[PDB]
């Protein structure tokens, strides 16, 4: 039939998609910026279709309900046909590629481990052989499941803690997670994957770090539901964007060019 | 060959695909050892196939002949229908995307800079602003196209050097670039990518490094025939031996450091 606007499911979640200063009297698409808005745009007009950015009604990337079934975030929108394609920092994972598709990733990360400066620890093996920092995760999405499912001991360990310990060590939201680390004097470090750690690093007040290296390796993709005819060419897009070097060039404006802790 | 076997191409590049000592008498898969061996044994068996390691007949990666139109190397086998996967260090590039499948990736690397020790080169900035030292890359491959296509100002500037340096800055194996870093005193670096540039610093004779950042950032891929039937379970293969851990393991037994340079 004829051309209709692409509904794009993203999360508001910075560098990626934010708020624009003037947002207030604005509307529709012009609302926004960031890494994310920048790149819907580009895969948009190399995919020849016009868009509407909608922000996940529930704030979630998307796990599925162990009771239910049931998808939520992001990736339950695609599955329930409430959106056509999901552009935002949301990792491919297996259980995910079997319900959604994937284009091969525009970005590169693994999950790693956020402290307040000063804070001794060094790597995910000395959290979990001590016990006066607390430390959780992001609920609803692939470093929670991450950690659910390690036959890793160290990984194992640190995810018998976590789900039992109280008051609950899982946030709703990553800045949530950056609000604990900032103000617990030490006492809280965040797991969360690396390029969003980088980015936290270069906003004020400059006072956390990524320490020890990353847990994993994998990545982002730009996901359409299991079977969409919009699949092929927004990978073909991404693929171009990164052999052109325009993805390099939107990390380095809003990671970088961009940063509030100096050059 | 026999029904029911799949046939793997892939290409002798150490440590992903190797001779085993005293191959002579040996037959079969049991002739190769490496990364890409174990990774083929592994996905063989999530995905339940019978399989046959086959070496690319011509010792390549995989371009479109600018000539004759006709791709050749692993990807070359894979749209000719001489091989039913390709299980090797192979990019995930645009221009093959469009001809063959491809798994999510198994392996994150970007290119990078070879030198031999103490030359003065530590970036591809530095590369494009002199002409001291010649610089080029491995024939029919994704490194070489980076180069060709890009318009970043330092690699366009590369690219225009390269293109027209004689002798011929190009070389036709890994092993033949590696070689010629070694024996031009300094005088030819060589592009390839990362993994396969620090595997060769920490071994003998622990004469090469490698200088800079990655100039990019890219993945390999398990690659089949387009809209091969095997592509979804190979896909899903590559995925779960991410998530248990495997592919990190295969990397670090492959890539152990026994010390043949410095302390180990
Ligand atoms: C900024 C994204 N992010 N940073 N840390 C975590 O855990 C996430 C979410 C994850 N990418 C997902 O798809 O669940
Ligand atoms: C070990 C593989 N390799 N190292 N440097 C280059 O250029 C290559 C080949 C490349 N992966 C291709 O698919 O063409
Ligand atoms: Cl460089
Ligand atoms: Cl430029
Ligand atoms: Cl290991
Ligand atoms: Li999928
Ligand atoms: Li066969
Ligand atoms: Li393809």
């Amino acid at each position: 039939g004829a051309n209709k606007t692409v509904v794009v499911t993203t999360i508001l979640e910075s560098p990626y998609v934010m708020m624009k200063k003037n947002h207030e009297m604005l509307e529709g698409n012009e609302r926004y910026e960031g890494y994310c808005v920048d790149l819907a745009a580009e895969i948009a007009k190399h995919c020849g279709f016009k868009y509407k950015l909608t922000i996940v009604g529930d704030g979630k990337y998307g796990a599925r309900d162990a009771d239910t079934k049931i998808w939520n975030g992001m990736v339950g929108e695609l599955v329930y046909g409430k959106a056509d394609i999901a552009i935002a920092p949301l990792t491919i994972t297996l259980v995910r590629e079997e319900v959604i598709d994937f284009s091969k990733p525009f970005m590169s990360l693994g999950i790693s481990i956020m402290i307040k400066k000063g804070t001794p620890i060094e790597s995910a093996e000395d959290l979990s052989k001590q016990t006066e920092i607390a430390y959780g995760t992001l609920d609803s999405g692939s470093t929670k499941e991450f950690f659910r499912r390690s036959k890793i001991a160290v990984f194992d360990k640190m995810w018998t803690y976590m789900r039992s310990a109280e008051p609950s060590v899982f946030v709703r939201t990553t800045a949530e997670g950056v609000a604990r680390v900032r103000k617990s004097k030490g006492k809280y470090a965040y797991l969360l994957e690396s390029t969003m750690n980088e980015y936290i690093e270069q906003r004020k007040p400059c006072d956390t770090m990524k320490v020890g290296g990353n847990l994993d390796s994998k990545g982002y993709g730009i996901a359409t539901p299991k079977g969409s005819s919009l699949g092929n060419a927004v990978n073909l897009a991404v693929l171009k964007l990164n052999e052109q070097g325009l993805l390099d060039k939107l990390k380095n404006k809003w990671w970088y060019d961009k940063g509030e802790c100096g050059s």
